[PDB]
């Protein structure tokens, strides 16, 4: 009973960090594809003034 | 003649003035160009403070 309680916050902590890294990656995915988006944009506007 | 000197002159003048339209005409476009690509990272240097 010592040992359970102890494994449980082991088993919550991984949970949470897990959770941390997740919603860190999201939000890295996210950002990437709004900068590739504002980039691409700007490709086509340099193309239309040669 | 010497009419024919001045006639080449006024060749090089009018090549001179249409040649530096043309370069105002490229830099304006270069203005724009650049004025947009700070305007472009600045908006998107904004909205990564948004999302932490």
């Amino acid at each position: 009973s010592s040992a359970l309680d102890k494994l449980k916050e082991f088993g919550n902590t991984l949970e949470d960090k897990a959770r941390e890294l997740i919603s860190r990656i999201k939000q890295s995915e996210l950002s990437a594809k709004m900068r590739e988006w504002f980039s691409e944009t700007f490709q086509k506007v340099k193309e239309k003034l040669k």
